[PDB]
């Protein structure tokens, strides 16, 4: 048997935030993210969804702000996203997409007084419409993060418009969750902190976000490195390119989700 533990826990806050201080918290949430003992192509995968313990299934991300509020944020360890989050006595979840995730994030918040699953998930095409704009159209950096935390804190007692919810959530996954997976997201990140810049997401932000999965899809599926069928993605100024090998990519994405394929049918 394994006894029930707290998950852990990582801190970040805008107040006083650096590049070093983001640059740390992202380690850590790669770090609380990963055993280590997965790696392909020098590319951690994360856990396995089928059959992991429950004390391993999730990690907290509490945020403070200058505003000195605070809430926390749960994410998923086997895609790194963000599943939900808690403030004061309340917690919402975004809609699990099946019974297995239902289930999984009742292990999440269990001291709240008051636990809500919306009925939309946390896809971007969804919070873009709650949001009212695209990706391409929502600033990230430590100042808009600094006023998604007061949105999210605020919206259990009507302080807050589910646009600017949406948009809180939009700006959280960004710059936690995608900057987790892709080195070179943080590196986006860090360079709007470095400079204290407010400023949306390029095409080539937007293309590696949209095609993560796909990555890692292509890369666990490699031969020997070189993929099966190429990946679109994206350059600074919306043009395309197709990457045709891992090698391209180290340097670029830094967690993947984890792929497995059952065994060809062994019988007529
Ligand atoms: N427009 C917002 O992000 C927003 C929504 C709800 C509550 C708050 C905010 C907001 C933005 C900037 C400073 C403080 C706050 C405040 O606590
Ligand atoms: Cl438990
Ligand atoms: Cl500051
Ligand atoms: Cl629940
Ligand atoms: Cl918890
Ligand atoms: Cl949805
Ligand atoms: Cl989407
Ligand atoms: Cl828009
Ligand atoms: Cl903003
Ligand atoms: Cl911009
Ligand atoms: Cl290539």
């Amino acid at each position: 048997m394994i006894f029930p533990k707290q998950y852990p826990i990582i801190n970040f806050t805008t107040a006083g935030a650096t590049v070093q201080s983001y640059t740390n918290f992202i380690r850590a949430v790669r770090g609380r993210l990963t055993t280590g003992a997965d790696v392909r192509h020098e590319i951690p995968v994360l856990p396995n969804r089928v059959g992991l313990p429950i004390n391993q299934r999730f990690i907290l991300v509490e945020l403070s702000n200058h505003a000195e509020l605070s809430v926390t944020l749960a994410l998923d360890v086997t895609n790194a996203y963000v599943v939900g989050y808690r403030a004061g006595n309340s917690a919402y979840f975004f809609h699990p997409d099946n019974q297995e995730d239902a289930e999984a994030i009742t292990h999440l918040f269990t001291d709240v007084q008051n636990r809500y699953t919306f009925a939309f998930g946390g896809n971007y095409d969804r919070l873009e419409q709650l949001a009212g704009n695209l990706r391409e159209n929502i600033e990230l950096g430590n100042g808009p993060l600094e006023e998604a935390i007061s949105a999210l804190y605020y919206y259990s007692t009507g302080g807050t418009q589910l646009p600017t919810l949406a948009r809180s959530f939009i700006i959280c996954i960004q710059m936690i969750s995608e900057a987790a997976r892709f080195q070179y997201i943080e590196g986006e990140m860090r360079t709007r902190i470095r400079y204290n810049r407010r400023s949306a997401p390029d095409p080539s932000v937007i293309t590696l976000e949209n095609s993560w999965g796909r990555l890692s899809t292509a890369i666990q599926e490699s031969n020997q490195g070189a993929f099966a069928s190429p990946i679109q993605l994206q350059r600074r100024n919306g043009s395309k390119f197709s990457v045709y090998d891992v090698s391209i990519l180290i340097p670029i994405i830094a967690l993947m989700v984890y792929r497995c394929a059952p065994p060809p049918s062994s019988q007529f």
